[PDB]
């Protein structure tokens, strides 16, 4: 992804966006209680705590693009995955308003509570000024679409959350893209049924896991991934990719019997337009995180990145014995001899990407069921039943994400879910985790699950319904 042009908003007849200038996050009363390093991310230019210059870092993953058509490799990539997909009978059929914009099976109602993007958030309108979650009225929203149309600029918020010391200093916060509510619906009416088929079938299929919940998904990891592991990192993610695998990801979309018309949404989210503060960019490749379908979409073309390289690394490379799970730029993978990664990493960096030894790792090490993680979680194996996987979160991070809060109205909920992943760590760390929260007078006025409930109710989970 390459910022192409760079210019005022007022030149163009745009007003400025006001974005929010300080954090909502303040220490919690758990902040002293528990150790972290972890802090707000710098969201203002003249934040004191930068050791770097922010307009540049924040636009710095933006770091070029390698001008190249779809190579054999990627073909061959594409139709392997594409064989894959059709298994699955994806409807390429529009899906009806209705269902895309206020749910259904497969695919949670349009969250009311992000931003709606340009020009509404110019003319201070809100996504509840427009949609009911009780009405299910759909007359505005079709005012709005037919007022103001498709393709629309979009903008770019400075994502507000927890990050390390190392990344306040450079300034490296990760901006999130709003679409504008009509991009956001029409796109929903275009890939909902793809959107609601990748989140039904999380695993080897789809090669996704967008959608999925760790507490039942993580039994399965292991019993698709026979083989011997495949773990890694990227960076910049998002804005590395080229448009080259923009027209792979068509190029898939086609074979699912998406028409070329349907397609042209694929171009809007690679040649982008953005609304930022008080300037106004265009952009060249690079997913544009917070649109419609990103998760999905980053995990579909990583599914044909990673096909690639084995292809060019390793002729000879049978890809019915391969499986991947790709949560966007998340992927955990397995052949049934061993890879070696950093041929890979180096492989793909002909492509514009930054791969990584997994967890900030020192060197591509063996990546066993002890060290994998996916979604920053660990495997276990239930001591008791063999078969059942705990998804483990570090308390590392449960301790950081505890120390703050952006609504103290909320720590109940926010306690509770904390505590929904804490107990994959074991009693002895629970009952820990419990008595700290506990020595604060907040902590004794909250209804924690006991670890025993945790535990019969996840025992329980997997009694029924599917997968
Ligand atoms: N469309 C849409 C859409 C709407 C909102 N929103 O705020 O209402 C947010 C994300 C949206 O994109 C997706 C819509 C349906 C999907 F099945 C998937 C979408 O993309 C994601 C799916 C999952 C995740 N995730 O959980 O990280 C993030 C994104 C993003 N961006």
């Amino acid at each position: 992804g390459e910022i192409e042009f760079i210019e005022s908003s007022k030149d163009a007849g745009f007003p400025v966006i006001n974005t929010p200038s300080k954090t909502k996050l303040e220490p919690s009363v758990f902040h002293q209680v528990f150790e972290g390093n972890k802090e707000p991310a710098v969201l203002r230019s003249g934040d004191p705590r930068l050791k770097a210059n922010f307009e540049e870092a924040i636009f710095s993953k933006y770091i070029g693009n390698v001008n190249t058509h779809v190579d054999e490799y990627m073909l061959e990539a594409v139709d392997h995955y594409a064989g894959q997909l059709a298994t699955l009978d994806i409807s390429t059929e529009p899906m009806k308003l209705e269902d895309a914009v206020y749910g259904t099976e497969g695919l949670e109602a349009l969250d009311l509570t992000t931003s709606a993007g340009y020009p509404y958030v110019a003319l201070g309108i809100k996504k509840r000024d427009i949609l009911s979650k009780k009405t299910k009225d759909l007359t505005k929203l079709k005012e709005c679409m037919d007022k103001y149309g498709l393709n629309l600029p979009m903008v770019t918020y400075v994502k507000d959350e927890l990050r390390s010391i190392e990344k306040v200093a450079k300034g490296k916060s990760r901006l999130i893209e709003a679409s504008s509510l009509n991009d956001s619906v029409a796109m929903r009416q275009t890939f909902g049924n793809l959107y609601k088929t990748f989140h039904l079938n999380p695993g080897v299929v789809t090669g996704s896991a967008v959608g999925c919940d760790p507490d039942l998904f993580w039994s399965k990891i292991p019993v698709m991934l026979d083989g011997h592991l495949i773990a890694f990192d990227y960076s910049g993610y998002d804005a590395s990719l080229s448009p080259v695998w923009f027209a792979c990801l068509k190029m898939i979309l086609e074979k699912l019997g998406y028409t070329h018309k349907e397609t042209n949404y694929i171009d809007y989210l690679c040649n982008s337009h953005h609304l930022y503060r008080d300037k106004h960019y265009f952009v060249r490749g690079g997913m544009p995180s917070g649109c419609s379908g990103t998760s999905i979409f980053n995990s579909m073309i990583n599914n044909i990145i990673i096909r690639t390289l084995m292809l060019k690394v390793y002729k000879g490379i049978d890809l019915d014995q391969f499986r991947m799970i790709a949560y966007g730029d998340d992927v955990i993978a397995s052949y049934p001899w061993p890879i070696d990664a950093s041929l890979l990493a180096e492989a793909g960096k002909g492509y514009g990407l930054i791969m990584t030894p997994a967890d900030k790792g020192e060197c591509f090490n063996e990546v066993t069921w002890t060290n994998v993680t996916f979604l920053k979680r660990y495997f276990r194996a239930d001591e008791q039943y063999p078969f059942l996987v705990h998804p483990v979160m570090p308390m590392k991070d449960i301790h950081e994400s505890i120390r703050w809060t952006k609504d103290p109205k909320n720590t109940q909920d926010h306690v509770r879910s904390l505590c929904l992943l804490a107990w994959h760590n074991g009693e002895h760390e629970y009952e820990e985790f419990i008595r700290k929260i506990r020595s604060v007078p907040v902590g004794r006025c909250l209804t924690l699950p006991a670890f025993s409930t945790l535990r019969r109710k996840w025992l329980d989970s997997f009694h029924h319904h599917h997968h």
